[PDB]
Formats: C-alpha cells, structure tokens, sequence
C-alpha cells in the first residue's frame, strides 16, 4: 500500500487480550507499518492502543517515517486494563486522532485498523464515514455484529486468534489500505 493515507492501528490492549496476545497485536500492527509506504508524504500511521483508557501510542503529528513510528510500537507498553473501551477508542479517532490539530492531513483518506478480541465496554457509534475503520475481530470473542457497524462499510477482518494475526491480517490490511475495499 503506497498512497497518501492516515492510518490508525487501534489496538485493544486489555487484559482480556492479554500481553502475549497484544505483543502479537503489536506485531502484526509492525508487519503492516514495515509493508505500507509510512512517510511523509504517503502513509501517515497513528496508534492507539485502548482498554480501560486510550492512549494515543503514536499521533501523526509524531515524525511520519517508519523508523520512528515502529520504534514507537516497539515500545508501546502493554496496559492490560480491565475494560475493552472500543467506543472510547472510536472517539479518540474521530475526536482526536484524526484532528488535522493531531496531525491529520485534511485532504488524505482516514483509515482504521482497529484490533479488538473483545466486545466494547463500553457505547460504541460507527464513526463519521470520513473515518473509516477495518474492524480487527480476532478470536472467538470479537463481537462480530458490533465491528460490523463499527467497520461500516469496512467488512471486519476476521481473525481466529491473535497467533494467527501477524501471519494473516497485514496481507488482507494492505489490500484493504491499497484498494480501499476488503476482499470479495
Ligand atoms: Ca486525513
């Protein structure tokens, strides 16, 4: 995926998601950050992880090339919080994240990868369409049907475990973030 973009890695770092699992997270988050063009002029990357709290891991105001942002990852903390608070989350992106005064550039298309194994704490509203998030559903605990609205028109992306989410999803996210569409 080459292309002027600003895209969200989200990922749930509850303690329903576990560390291990959220390394894994992380680790398909570094495999999709090291396949798409990050840079200055092309793909921008935010992270956020979520749980009980959000944290804005990296902004895009933060340098936009893929060294810094994937040592950032590298060295996002995994914060195990005792909620999965995806409509916190979903707000971050569409109230903070995506703020032009956050970094976001107007003009480039607004993509989320957001990698969730639980289903939100919390109220969750499919974002304005000008953010558009490819709902992560991975393992048997995603509630499919909530990524469904949440990912409108963004087919979640469905992953078995987190084992399997590094190995599978950066391929089905690069196609994504390169045709703009999920596959089929
Ligand atoms: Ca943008």
């Amino acid at each position: 995926c080459s292309m002027v973009l600003d895209v969200a890695f989200v990922l749930e770092g509850s303690d329903k998601i576990g560390e291990a699992d959220f390394n894994r997270s992380k680790e398909f988050m570094e495999e999709v950050i090291q396949r798409m063009d990050v840079g200055q002029d092309s793909i921008h990357v935010t992270v956020l992880q979520y749980s009980y709290m959000v944290t804005v891991e990296y902004p895009f105001s933060e340098a936009q090339s893929k060294g810094d942002i994937l040592q950032r990852v590298r060295e996002i903390r995994y914060q195990g919080g005792n909620r999965t608070n995806t409509g916190l989350a979903l707000r971050y992106l569409s109230d903070h994240s995506f703020l032009v005064s956050q970094g976001d550039r107007e003009q480039a298309p607004n993509l989320v990868y957001m990698v969730t194994g639980n289903p939100a704490s919390d109220e969750i509203k499919r974002l304005p369409g000008d953010i558009q998030v490819v709902p992560i559903g991975v393992g048997p605990n995603a509630n499919v049907q909530e990524l469904e609205r949440i990912g409108w028109p963004n087919a979640p992306i469905l992953i078995q475990d987190f084992e399997t989410l590094p190995r599978e999803a950066p391929d089905l996210v690069l196609q994504r973030c390169s045709s703009g569409e999920g596959l089929e």
